[PDB]
């Protein structure tokens, strides 16, 4: 907890749909995607 950090992360979105279910948002595409793509 105290540590462990991610540290930078995509240019996504974290955000939860309203039913339970943590998803990922782009700014640059404006789309929904439970992950994020790799290779940005």
């Amino acid at each position: 907890g105290s540590s462990g950090s991610s540290g930078t992360e995509e240019i996504w979105v974290e955000n939860k749909t309203p039913d339970g279910k943590v998803y990922y948002y782009n700014a640059r595409t404006r789309e929904s995607a439970w992950t994020k793509p790799d290779g940005v």
